[PDB]
């Protein structure tokens, strides 16, 4: 297991105080389309470990801070930089698709 688990208890410290870039994603355990996106953000977690942390926040067992970022339905996924959200992607993702929307730029 390369992404963390987090909750409201830690998220503060391990989302909004880390170094690293993180990719948060909001689920739930019922969820059909966070089950299609679960495998690809396990690749993204080793295939970037030295670029990125990836973060999973259940929900349901999260309630507060999925109301503090406004997720109204998932998966969202959610970059943190430096203390901030920059990127809000909702609906599952294959993976090249994702890593080039969380991007700010495109190709030419």
């Amino acid at each position: 297991s390369a992404t963390i688990k987090v909750t409201d208890a830690s998220f503060a410290t391990d989302v909004l105080s880390s170094n690293k870039p993180v990719l948060v994603d909001f689920w739930a355990t019922w969820c059909g389309p966070c089950k299609m996106v679960a495998p690809v953000l396990e690749e993204i977690a080793t295939e970037r470990a030295t670029d990125l942390t990836v973060a999973k926040l259940d929900v349901d067992t999260n309630p507060e801070t999925a109301r503090n970022f406004q997720v109204v339905s998932i998966p969202t996924l959610i970059l943190f930089k430096d203390g901030q959200p920059v990127k809000r992607i909702v609906g599952a993702k294959g993976k090249a698709a994702l890593l080039r929307e969380l991007s700010d730029v495109v190709p030419n």
